[PDB]
């Protein structure tokens, strides 16, 4: 625990560790939801991870994400050393500067590319699941959650599949560090990978995502090599470490919930709505902002330079935004969440993520409608900037399956 700064009142101290929260055994979202128990204030200070604010309620999380003048994304990760090294584009930038970079990123992961990749995405989901179906078991994280989004991203980026273990290791270290590497080290290694590739593709422009970024324009002027690297780095982290984790949370839930599975099997038109309700309940991102000036916010004196965690995961779990928030209800009339962010940094990869999730649900449930967690398995989770499932052993009776 970092020494309590003079400016922080002892009564607001709640020593939440975002990389190892107390009640993790009960599930990731459950462990973060302790921040929203009756007794806990809306804004707390933890002495963990060098010390930082945490907004615990949807209203404050939304407000701070909108007010980029006070809450800057220049230093968006805890611990401070990570936030300081963090320079990815567009996320490390505030408007006005930030927006011009979004359009270039959209050229590579936005709707028109999703429309282009839909065939390959569909084919891969089907191929992987058909492969597993007769086995009556899988390790879902390694057999599907990882390869399905990652092989598609590597194709899009024009990178060889043999590079996956190296790149996934690095992206993991930036989001759920195992202790072997600092954020700054992991970021620099990712940049080290990209530098020669960007140089090659600026000389011989191709069709892949790296070529597109590296040869692109922002607000009508050429992107620099440095800028391209800083955006390509971010795209790799998004591609390798977002949906990959989310799919495992969703599948863990469905493995324990045969009535929910049945609902989507009998009424497939519900699958898009169910996707949204799983995105709310199994929300998994928590980053934040840095104070640009001394600022009083909801009766708390925040100091210039203070870091504030603004967990995107908490907004939709807040009872003030959604009644019985820990309940998954596919008929929920108003699904309120900030799972994909809020304000000007709203996720640009959401068309891709939603497609990947919906395709998974549809293709899995049509072939393997009935499955469970392996008997005696205790599912371990890991918390971080993006939370994850360590392993998800699934089992089913092949006699309940059907080949398409
Ligand atoms: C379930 C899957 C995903 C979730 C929950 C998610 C969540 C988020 C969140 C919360 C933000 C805002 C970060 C902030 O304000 O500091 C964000 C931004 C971003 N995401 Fe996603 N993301 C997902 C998938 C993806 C994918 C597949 C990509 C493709 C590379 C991607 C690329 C990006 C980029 C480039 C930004 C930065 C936009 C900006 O800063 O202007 N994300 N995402
Ligand atoms: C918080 C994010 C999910 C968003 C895209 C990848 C990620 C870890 C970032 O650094 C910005
Ligand atoms: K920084």
């Amino acid at each position: 625990l970092a020494p309590l700064p003079p400016h922080v009142p002892e009564h607001l101290v709640f020593d939440f560790d975002m990389y190892n929260p107390s009640n993790l055994s009960a599930g990731v979202q459950e462990a973060w939801a302790v921040l929203q128990e009756s007794n806990v204030p809306d804004l707390v200070w933890t002495r963990c991870n060098g010390g930082h604010w945490i907004a615990t309620r949807g209203q404050l999380i939304r407000e701070a994400y909108e007010d980029y003048r006070h809450f800057s994304s220049e230093c968006p990760f805890i611990p401070r050393e990570a936030g300081e090294a963090y320079d990815f584009i567009p996320t490390s930038m505030d408007p006005p500067e930030q927006r011009q970079f979004r359009a270039l990123a959209n050229q590579v992961v936005g709707m028109p590319v999703v429309d282009k990749l839909e065939n390959r995405i569909q084919e891969l989901a089907c191929s992987l699941i058909e492969s597993l179906r007769p086995q009556g078991q899988c390790n879902f994280t390694e057999d599907y959650a990882e390869p399905f989004p990652i092989r598609i991203f590597m194709l899009l980026a024009g990178l060889p599949e043999e590079d996956i273990p190296h790149l996934k290791y690095l992206t993991d270290q930036m989001t759920r560090p195992d202790g072997s590497m600092t954020f700054a080290e992991a970021k620099e290694a990712l940049y080290d990978y990209l530098i020669p590739i960007i140089e090659q593709r600026r000389q011989k422009p191709g069709t892949d995502a790296i070529s597109i970024v590296a040869n692109g324009q922002v607000n009508g002027r050429p992107i620099t090599s440095d800028e391209a690297k800083r955006m390509c780095g971010l795209l790799l982290v998004g591609g390798l470490d977002t949906v990959v984790n989310f799919l495992s949370f969703s599948m863990e839930f469905l493995a324990k919930s045969p009535e929910h599975r049945q609902e989507l099997i009998q009424r497939p038109e519900r699958i898009p709505a169910a996707c949204e309700e799983l995105l709310r309940r199994f929300s998994l991102v928590a980053d934040g902002r840095i104070l640009t000036s001394d600022y009083e916010f909801h009766g708390v004196q925040l100091k210039k330079g203070d870091q504030i965690l603004l967990p995107q995961m908490l907004s939709g779990l807040d009872e003030r935004e959604n009644a019985c928030p820990m309940h998954v209800d596919f008929s929920r009339q108003k699904v309120s969440h900030t799972t994909f962010g809020h304000g000007s940094h709203l996720x640009l990869g959401q068309h891709l993520a939603r497609l990947q999730i919906i395709v998974t649900l549809k293709e899995w449930l049509t072939r393997i409608p009935d499955f469970s967690i392996a008997p005696g398995a205790q599912i371990q989770h890991k918390s971080g900037i993006v939370s994850g499932v360590q392993a998800l052993p699934l089992v089913w009776d092949p006699a309940t399956t059907k080949a398409v």
